[PDB]
């Protein structure tokens, strides 16, 4: 499966968990998981 992404305490899909990072970064939040089922 695609890997997720856990920013401010809701859980999103992302291609790569580079891409969480960058997602949370264009959120502006510090608070963000990732795991790649």
């Amino acid at each position: 499966a695609p890997c997720e992404c856990d920013v401010n305490g809701e859980t999103y899909t992302v291609s790569s968990s580079e891409e969480c990072e960058r997602l949370c970064r264009k959120l502006g939040v510090t608070n963000c998981r990732v795991h790649c089922g």
